[PDB]
């Protein structure tokens, strides 16, 4: 409250440290559903079923832009790929399946970089 603060969590790193795991989720073998943003001219569907598109090279961008205030609205646009991947893809499919070896290789990243 006013005056009274919790001990400073040293955040100084987190940008860098953001940085590297987004290089080694867009260097993953299964990344490429998620490089670039879903044309949504071509893809039927998208536009209206998916109420907030996002994308590594979106999320990149973003970083490198300072458009993100903290770690977790990055952790939260990441996830957003993920999220939107399920909703639109089914989970026997390529596309599907790479979603959730992506989600699931970001979380530990995750974990092991910042708890």
């Amino acid at each position: 409250s006013m005056s009274v603060k919790k001990p400073k969590r040293d955040d100084s790193k987190d940008l860098a440290l953001c940085s590297m795991i987004l290089t080694e989720m867009e260097t993953h073998e299964d990344a490429w559903p998620f490089l670039l943003p879903v044309n949504l001219k071509l893809v039927p569907g998208y536009k209206k079923v998916i109420k907030k598109p996002m994308d590594f090279s979106t999320i990149r961008e973003k970083l490198s832009s300072g458009q993100y205030p903290n770690l977790e609205t990055f952790a939260l646009d990441v996830r957003l790929v993920f999220d939107n991947c399920e909703t639109f893809n089914e989970d026997d499919s390529d596309i599907g399946r790479a979603g959730h070896n992506m989600r699931k290789y970001f979380e530990k990243k995750w974990t092991d970089t910042f708890k």
